[PDB]
């Protein structure tokens, strides 16, 4: 009766269900107020005040003028999925497997080794998904935020909603090596770049080799940006960032970039 939540059916399945219970001015109004609230918990373990404010205003945005993105966490609200408050955000990263440099520890990583070596064989890649902690506490990882009018943005917005759908309509990515299907969660959030004015490159499959080198590239860049913006900081905020990464609570104030 219902299609698999790994089918692309079942993006329309979410929400036309969805549909059933709009949102009103006052959800949407607690809405914000619920979204501010989990962003500015999530700041000890984002990377940036930058970060902070594009995860925030993003789904603002989305939830503002995106039809597609208010019926799914409509459907999330009023059928068992994930309430949109409940998810905190992360900036995980891990280190690379075929990369050649010389530190074994994210909290020793400098500009220059973002730099020195392109896609393929960077030091370090984000965590892009959707999980929970030991609580049963949902979380979005993801990559750092790149600069305000960066070429990277809107496929960072795209793909900051791609994993909030996840836990939001419980939709899946494709069952194994998709190169002709995006699956029920990327196309809900091609859906809803498309309503926002987010250009995005169109793929066709979830895993075909030109989606895969897209988002390498940008999440390098975005990270790139990052550092960049904390160039006179550098040693701290990688200390920051290896820290999140080792799941701990970092200074929710950011207290790394200060003067001190
Ligand atoms: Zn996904």
């Amino acid at each position: 009766v219902a299609p698999n939540r790994s089918d692309n059916a079942y993006a329309d399945y979410v929400l036309d269900i969805g549909k059933r219970i709009p949102l009103s001015a006052e959800d949407l109004g607690n809405l914000y107020e619920n979204v501010i609230r989990a962003v500015r918990d999530s700041r000890s373990k984002l990377i940036d005040q930058h970060t902070v404010d594009m995860i925030g205003n993003t789904i603002l945005d989305a939830l503002s003028r995106s039809q597609t993105f208010r019926d799914a966490v409509s459907y999330g609200i009023h059928n068992k999925e994930v309430h949109i408050g409940c998810i905190k955000y992360r900036n995980e990263y891990e280190l690379n497997g075929e990369s050649p440099v010389k530190v074994d520890d994210i909290q020793s990583l400098t500009c220059t080794e973002l730099y020195e070596y392109d896609v393929g064989q960077e030091p370090i890649l984000p965590i892009c998904e959707a999980g929970e902690n030991d609580n049963e506490e949902p979380y979005v990882s993801f990559s750092v935020a790149p600069d305000t009018d960066s070429y990277e943005m809107p496929s960072w917005q795209e793909g900051l909603i791609h994993e909030i759908i996840h836990h939001v309509t419980g939709a899946s990515d494709p069952s194994g090596d998709s190169n002709i299907e995006l699956g029920p969660t990327e196309i809900l959030a091609r859906r809803v770049a498309q309503e926002l004015g987010w250009t995005v490159p169109d793929f066709i499959g979830y895993a075909e080799p030109d989606r895969e080198a897209h988002l390498r590239g940008r999440n390098l860049n975005a990270l790139r940006q990052a550092a960049m913006r904390h160039e006179d900081n550098e040693r701290t905020f990688f200390e920051r960032l290896g820290m999140i990464s080792d799941r701990y609570e970092a200074s929710p104030d950011f207290t790394e970039y200060s003067a001190v």
